[PDB]
């Protein structure tokens, strides 16, 4: 099974001539071309979610962080011919996960979006967790991931799990040590194609050694066949300020 | 079925710090990652052929233009689990196709390399023709293609055929008019991902409008599902001065 995570960059006027309106075709065409079983998406306001539904071939599960359906959100895109969603949910990375709220350490509401899926050919379900941790501090990231791991503790224990997304943390941070108690970083498990880092800040000529390694695909209960960071471009620009990160996995 | 053509750039000291020795891993890893059923390759000296066999996962059919096995050559890489070669051959694009020779109009010996293949699932064979036409003149290209179409006339008439490679010719040349009597350019038949052009001259920042469109995948007897020009890079350089060109096709 091919899976991916892609932070598509929130629609913001700060990007000027490279805000979402100008990037949407390139982002959606990239998704359609790579054609994974499923893709976790970060940084989508409602208009971006609408565009993903309209311009990609995927079914779209989504949720947003404000609660009023108007805020920045997460999505899980999936192909129903390849995987079926049998349960889904989301919660806030806070001391009150069921309500729109902010962790004491965090700078804004953050959510996790998850889905329980089954591959068409397989009979046993697996869990997908879409990660986007706070950028404000390492303490905020550790705290947010702690909520994910506690809130979904039962599901993670029960099912093979794909923990995927933008950790906003380089490999040495405490949050990775916590995650690695139960998960393995897929990109160290097999052959990796492309740069090990994923964030280029929209700089087409960014040296690979200068990429930030902040997006991850963590696995529990999976064999990893290969991973890749995808450097697709659109005439001298990147469709997002992150590269998509993909993995090929097989159930145990 | 996924198929591709890729001019990997001949090993030459003119490329200095980007001659084949420095590019081989990137080229071979690209091929391994994209993992097509088959790929036509242009511009491989014997050491490059050795490297494709050693560092890609593919079976390698090859031939070279000098006849002494020492010259610049062509290859068809294929995955035997996906397609099987049942016949193969090569010939010179000259007035005496069975012997090392030069067309009156051409600057050097040129060959075509072909294979008759069968997909594992399908019962009927198809023909693959690896094209690399002379760069010297439009007349030389027309003349070279005339030899291909004559020499393989019977096979082309009998089988669905993939005519793939480096035509050294933009779309308006007479050689394309000749080819279009029997073939269709796949990139106009479905959705195309990436630039329509394929030659960037190793210039990472080359504007897409300035790419030369000299590589082609022509089809006879195929439904085309999609095509793409692949912009894979290796830290601010391209692995070859051409992009690979790929297509997804289905027999009729």
């Amino acid at each position: 099974m091919k899976i991916a995570t892609y932070n598509v960059r929130v629609d913001t006027e700060y990007d000027q001539d490279w805000q979402w309106s100008f990037r949407k075709e390139a982002v959606c065409q990239l998704i359609n071309f790579h054609d994974w079983s499923l893709c976790c998406i970060q940084e989508v306001r409602p208009n971006q979610v609408r565009d993903l539904k309209a311009y990609t071939t995927f079914t779209c599960l989504s949720a947003e962080r404000e609660g009023d359906g108007q805020g920045e959100g997460l999505a899980i895109l999936y192909n129903e011919q390849k995987v079926q969603a049998i349960d889904t949910g989301y919660f806030w990375l806070s001391e009150t996960p069921q309500q729109p709220s902010i962790h004491p350490e965090a700078g804004c509401p953050r959510i996790a979006l998850w889905g329980l899926f089954k591959e068409t050919t397989q009979n046993t379900p697996f869990l997908v967790i879409n990660v986007h941790l706070d950028h404000i501090s390492a303490h905020a990231r550790l705290a947010g991931m702690t909520v994910i791991l506690e809130e979904l503790h039962d599901k993670i224990a029960q099912y093979p799990t794909l923990l995927m997304g933008d950790f906003n943390a380089e490999s040495g941070e405490e949050v990775h040590q916590l995650v690695q108690k139960k998960f393995q970083d897929s990109k160290n498990l097999a052959t990796h194609y492309g740069p090990r880092g994923t964030f280029q800040n929209f700089t087409y000529t960014k040296p690979w050694a200068e990429l930030e390694e902040i997006d991850y695909i963590y696995v529990k209960g999976w064999q990893v066949q290969q991973t890749a960071s995808l450097t697709d471009s659109i005439d001298g620009r990147f469709p997002s300020d992150h590269f998509p990160l993909e993995a090929e996995v097989a159930g145990e």
